[PDB]
């Protein structure tokens, strides 16, 4: 069965190593580069309240098909949050036959990856991805007057970990001669493939509540290695494609990547936890249960 790969850096830094991202991200960056994904646990007391449009959020999420690539050798329905919740929670509740707060991690992560390589049988989940924080706002709190914030929560609008406050713009001369979160609803056994950033940006990722989100990390230096392996054992037709395309279907199980010599680190981020992906650093993952994240790439 899956061998779960060894654990990425968890930093706790104190009020004072919190009161800059970029150089918090800065400092630790001769551990975390070498690992591709670190964790971050704020301070007990810095708890954004959420402050999306709840009343008036919908989605269609896309469909997922876990063995798809196994299997070369379902219409899009509309949720609110709420009533994606109960489908997610009444999903994971069924499968595992357990209350869904009770399912082992371990289980979780054992399981997606049997699945994920299984022809007997078929699991199709849905995740809501790749949603804008346009659309109904961000999860934090935003001075752009269209939601009401109260006195005790402008902390966390004017914060900069509040991700609509990273800085985006990359420096280039096309710059001088002439980007939002995104928001991602999950379920059990939603994931998202090997892949790594535009441009190989930085990006965060901030769970906001609900079940924790399984992520796995490769190092930078390890880039061509995992590129390599991929082209290796890749289905043939995919092999020839466009990176862009590629990632679209990179779905690798990382002991595959680990036993070619690729070294992989994982991570639980649970609620309240934020994710940083180095440049360069191919990342993949899967949702624990029903959960709500945003991310942005961010540029240093
Ligand atoms: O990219 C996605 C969404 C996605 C896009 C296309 C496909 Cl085919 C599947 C999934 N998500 C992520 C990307 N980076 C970090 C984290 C995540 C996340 O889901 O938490
Ligand atoms: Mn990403």
């Amino acid at each position: 069965e899956f061998v779960p790969p060894p654990e990425c850096p968890v930093f706790e830094p104190s009020w004072e190593e919190f009161t800059d991202p970029l150089s918090f991200i800065g400092r630790i960056r001769p551990l975390a580069e070498k690992t591709g994904i670190c964790k971050i646990r704020p301070p007990k007391d810095w708890q954004p309240p959420f402050a999306c449009e709840v009343k008036s959020f919908r989605f269609t999420p896309r469909v997922q098909r876990l063995n798809e690539l196994e299997a070369m050798t379902q219409a899009v329905r509309e949720y609110t949050l709420q009533s994606f919740g109960e489908m997610a929670d009444n999903f994971k509740s069924d499968y595992f036959n357990m209350p869904v707060h009770m399912v082992p991690t371990e289980l979780v992560e054992k399981e997606f990856w049997r699945l994920v390589s299984s022809i007997e049988e078929d699991v199709i989940v849905e995740y809501g991805a790749d949603i804008s924080s346009k659309d109904f706002g961000s999860g934090f709190p935003v001075k752009d007057g269209r939601r009401k914030i109260l006195p005790e929560e402008e902390e966390y609008a004017l914060s900069g970990w509040n991700l609509n406050n990273m800085p985006v713009l990359e420096q280039s001369v096309l710059a001088h001669i002439n980007k939002v979160p995104w928001l991602y609803v999950g379920m059990c056994f939603s994931s998202f493939c090997w892949h790594i950033e535009d441009h190989w940006s930085y990006s965060i990722n901030y769970l906001h509540w609900g079940e924790p989100k399984t992520w796995y990390g490769v190092p930078s230096h390890a880039a061509e290695q995992l590129e390599e392996v991929m082209r290796e054992l890749a289905p043939e037709l995919f092999e020839s494609q466009p990176d862009l395309l590629h990632q679209l279907v990179t779905i690798m199980n990382p002991n595959v990547l680990m036993e070619h010599g690729v070294p992989v680190y994982r991570t639980n981020q649970c609620a309240g936890e934020f994710v940083v992906t180095f440049p360069r650093a191919y990342h993949s993952g899967f949702n624990q249960g029903y959960n709500f994240a945003e991310a942005v790439n961010f540029c240093t």
